């Protein structure tokens, strides 16, 4: 219907704000783009699902997510690619660590402040539904 095709729209203008938040803090530039194989070409050897915040926007706009559920799981996979591909304990890898979980966290953070429990309860009975 239209008011589900609405339902979605708002989905999707709170998620694109929710990344820009995440995508603007000087922390998280790392995450903005994605890994460059010239730079890292094992990269894309040993991270399956590589994600950025980049592909979260563009998922967003290719109408991917149906719930924030669904986001949440990029952001995840964001922070999980990061603690896999550098768990070592030199500054360099505890770095990239700590920012990873600290976008995760900061994006949880956000949903738990400002995402109405219902409106994500009524997404994932339009998505069920499909
Ligand atoms: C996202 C990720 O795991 N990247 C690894 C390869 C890393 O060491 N990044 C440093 C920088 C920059 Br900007
Ligand atoms: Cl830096």
């Amino acid at each position: 219907s239209m008011q589900e095709e609405d339902t979605f729209r708002e989905l999707r203008i709170f998620l694109r704000n929710v990344t820009h938040r995440l995508a603007i803090d000087k922390r998280f530039r790392v995450f903005t783009k994605p890994v460059d194989p010239d730079e890292v070409p094992d990269y894309v050897t040993v991270i399956k699902q590589p994600m950025d915040l980049s592909s979260v926007i563009s998922k967003i706009d290719l109408h991917k997510y149906l719930t924030v559920k669904d986001y949440l799981r990029d952001i995840d996979l964001i922070c999980s690619n990061a603690l896999e591909y550098n768990p070592d304990r030199d500054p360099g890898d505890r770095l990239i660590r700590h920012r990873a979980c600290a976008l995760r966290d900061t994006a949880y953070a956000i949903i738990k402040e400002e995402l109405d429990e219902d409106f994500e309860q009524l997404c994932e009975e339009i998505q069920e539904s499909r």
